[PDB]
């Protein structure tokens, strides 16, 4: 919803409001839980010719939560996704600094396309491959306009001292390449930054850096949408032990993500994943899966404002995980309407 | 406000600035409270023409409170009012999801009526009389359109496992009946669901279903609003008791609304009401009144856009109230720009 | 963003999103802190032509933090900055109700004008100074239409019975009054009001009544800002104790800011200022500089809807002050676009 757009400025409002259920067994002990998941999204997006090559940009994005009581619990789950503010030029890239997507979510974004779930690995608040505040990101778009399909980005993550070790970081480095051609993209990234003393001192995960990559193909044509990611982590995945009710990073994840969809004309979007994430060398345990699941789901699109939605999670996590990962399936519902 | 209106899809924002005081003696043993009342609203509704017989919809609204500090109080009443996304078929119905009015309000709303006060029984998260997080409705307009004027409603609860018991609620059913003609409506409505162990175990308050229902009567033609409702609960009310520091619902209440307003046309719309609700059978006490009480105020529309108004509530609890209920009377004066 | 003008009613939608970094040292001992800053702000502000001589209006504006996590830190510092309504008719004067500024802000506006820092003493829930909720404010401009440029307003604060000390206030009167001529502008403000109980109650800070008052002059004209504000308080000043972990208000404060700033018609403003805040008569200690400074900064604008810009403050509080007042340096540098 373009709201204004008088010569140099474009200003769009957007949201939608997601009626949401998950039904599980119980669901304390299940992959997504058990109950009312409703929210909504209200966010704007801005856009400023500045001159001929100079273009200046802003956006913001908050999360609603409606699936709170007007209680104490009012503004469980609210939060800002996105605020950030850059600057794009010609054919040498752009620069934006606020709370952005980590670069490596460059790569992970391939497979988070899943109606409701799935995109697993992409935690937030988690260096580069989430959102993330205080990041300062150049993108540079068809290799200053040499070499048609070539992107490339460059991250560096300011360091944040917050109260807890999950969602804290200190100072990195990161970096993507991407190549799209005839319908495919490939597409990899690295970053790499230091962990806060906060994070050192937490029982599981030990090491003074933490790094992330991933790579991924994508194919995303002809009504299909066909996506698998690799990824490794060192010291960056959070854990939590909820027999030793302890939490921290582990030392090392393996993550894989496949995710296969077709669109019919009419509407229907069938899509079916695989998810895989395990991690190594866990203090007090040694191998253990994070996440291991496949999906089957559907989307119904009656226009590009309503859809409803699906999302069926066939969980392989063993009752016996050695984290205490929940092992139950879930299935979830959506409505939505949004502009 | 529409901000966008192209083919299929019109949104509209809304919102409200509400300048408000409360003035009661001292105010804790006041109906109302003592000191800045203010506010702010915003939301959207928009709807969409998926085809010639089905529209697809959605609305949110926020509350956000203006009498806070910026400090740690600043949240403080601020949430979630309405958050649901639906679809509506030609004549066969409108299906909707999320936080909305549990569907005894479809009577309690015939008296909801009153400048700033009124509407009491109408408690937020309190299963089907207020508003709720997690309903599903199902609403017929017109009796799949072959009786005019006659509308019902079917609602399912889903439950809603909280950490406190006052805002919590197990699965339930619910509908409502109401036919309108020559400017009159008659409504009726009923629901009951489970209560949570958590509910269960709390002092005031015995037994495994809650109901709630509530008929009404409005006219509301030429210049004229009167309304009446009438309404009996079953576990579901609930209640302190501010001598044994103590909480929970009330085994049963008995509640009575009634409104008279007139609008002139030069703006002034003078309102007179009478709400009175008793609870009994509670644990330690017997009967006692929880809400108790005449209205006299009014309101000024200088236009759609502006209004002021003045509500004074003579109280007419006792200073002895068993429960503890404030005696002392309250008075607001409120500033409303809205768009 | 004008999202509705039809007939009497006009809403402008405004926003910004602020990439923002402040660098210090370490920075527990600096004047601004250390690291992301970013923010986001949303509001409304509209207006209703009632009739020819008498219009409504009413604004909100929200601040949300974008420097938090999507943890249990995602609401810090989050709040409603704005919220009032009000009524404007012919030559009689204005009144509004709400969360709003101080009459005092009148004066110190005046110097309220860095890139990032600046306007130290127009403290936020401080009687008259800063924004306050529940303000009622009457404004008269050019004297009832009769003397060109002369203004004044009257301000009735009402009591914020609050948690904290720091964040409430008793009843209180305040006014202003402001005179502008050929680009100069003068202004004096002077409130008084009760403090509670709560705030006797502290150890720093003693007295029945707070009193604030300011002047100011500034020049605005030919590209250029000069602006020098004086003010002295009275219990008033809220002031902490790092050493002893006590906290309370001043006995006495005596505030001077000083801003030149020049406007280059191509886009960069320079800016450098000065900013002194003394204590006195402080319970444990005697005389403390609660602020000294000296700024030197920079907007480039690159038009009205995108600029960055860099905040220098060269801190001249010492190492060994005796509130324990941060000594360090500050620089900020942000990247805002707005709309
Ligand atoms: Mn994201
Ligand atoms: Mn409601
Ligand atoms: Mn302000």
């Amino acid at each position: 919803a373009e709201i204004y757009n008088k010569d140099g400025n474009k200003v769009d409002l957007y949201g939608k409001a997601v009626g949401l259920h998950y039904f599980s067994k119980g669901g304390e002990n299940s992959y997504g839980g058990n109950g009312d998941m409703t929210y909504a999204r209200l966010g704007f997006k801005g856009e400023t010719q500045i001159n001929s090559d100079l273009t200046g940009y802003g956006q913001w994005e908050y999360n609603f939560q409606g699936n709170n009581s007007e209680g104490a619990d009012a503004q469980t789950g609210n939060k800002t996704h996105l605020a950030f503010a850059g600057l794009k030029y010609a054919d040498v890239g752009s620069f934006d600094y606020g709370r952005n997507h980590g670069v490596v979510y460059d790569a992970l974004g391939y497979t988070d396309m899943l109606p409701e779930f799935g995109g697993d690995t992409a935690y937030s608040d988690d260096f580069f491959v989430g959102d993330v505040g205080g990041v300062a990101t150049y993108r540079n778009s068809n290799f200053f306009g040499l070499v048609d399909g070539l992107n490339f980005a460059v991250q560096y993550l300011g360091k944040n001292e917050r109260d807890t070790a999950r969602r804290s970081n200190g100072d990195g480095v990161g970096g993507s390449i991407s190549y799209e051609y005839e319908g495919f993209g490939i597409v990899g990234a690295y970053g790499a930054a230091d962990r806060t003393n906060l994070q050192e001192a937490q029982p599981l995960g030990n090491g003074k850096k933490a790094e992330q990559w991933a790579t991924g193909l994508k194919y995303d044509a002809n009504n299909i949408y066909l996506a698998a990611n690799y990824g490794e982590t060192r010291n960056a995945t959070p854990i939590t032990n909820k027999f030793t009710n302890t939490s921290g990073f582990a030392n090392k994840t393996q993550d894989v993500l496949l995710v296969a969809q077709y669109q019919f004309d009419f509407g229907l979007r069938p899509s079916i994943a695989y998810t895989k994430s395990k991690a190594k060398d866990v203090e007090g345990i040694g191998d253990v899966d994070l996440v291991n699941y496949f999906e089957v789901g559907a989307t119904y699109y009656f226009n590009k404002n309503m859809s409803t939605y699906v999302d069926y999670i066939i969980n392989q996590i063993d009752s016996d995980n050695k984290l205490g990962v929940g092992s139950d399936d879930t299935v979830a519902v959506g409505i939505v309407y949004q502009f």
